[PDB]
């Protein structure tokens, strides 16, 4: 497959949820859930090389990496982590990630590209799983 491409989104489901075992208070629950109905994703994939910028109004991140070799980013609620991604299938990747410092719930994203051409992505904090869907802009 080919996950590259300009990606807006059509749904994010339980990310309230998900804030809230990571210790986000409820006002910044519901801001944070307002600017994640908003954001948008972009991905060059060359082989098992990824580049990702996400955005949303105010605020843009982008990450890099290669599919099976660890490398940095922040977790969803902002802890710098060490990560791995790995193929689960064709068209879908897993990653694992580790606190660099201190302890937390275990918080690992998941990217999937469906044969209907949407973009599935998945972060959990431990039980608790937010679902977002993205079509091609």
């Amino acid at each position: 497959p080919n996950f590259s491409g300009n990606w807006k989104i059509i749904r994010s489901e339980n990310f309230e949820e998900l804030l809230k075992v990571l210790g986000v208070n409820v006002m910044l629950r519901k801001i944070a859930v307002a600017a994640a109905s908003k954001y948008a994703v972009e991905i060059k994939q060359e082989g098992d090389t990824f580049y990702i910028k996400v955005s949303t109004t105010v605020y843009t991140t982008e990450i890099n990496f290669k599919v099976g070799e660890e490398f940095e980013e922040q977790t969803v609620d902002g802890r710098p982590c060490k990560s791995l991604v790995k193929w689960e299938s064709e068209n879908k990747m897993v990653c694992e990630q580790k606190l660099l410092k201190g302890e937390g719930p275990k918080t690992s994203w998941t990217k999937e590209l469906t044969n209907d051409g949407e973009l599935i992505y998945t972060m959990t904090a431990d039980d608790v799983v937010c679902t977002q869907v993205f079509v091609r802009e």
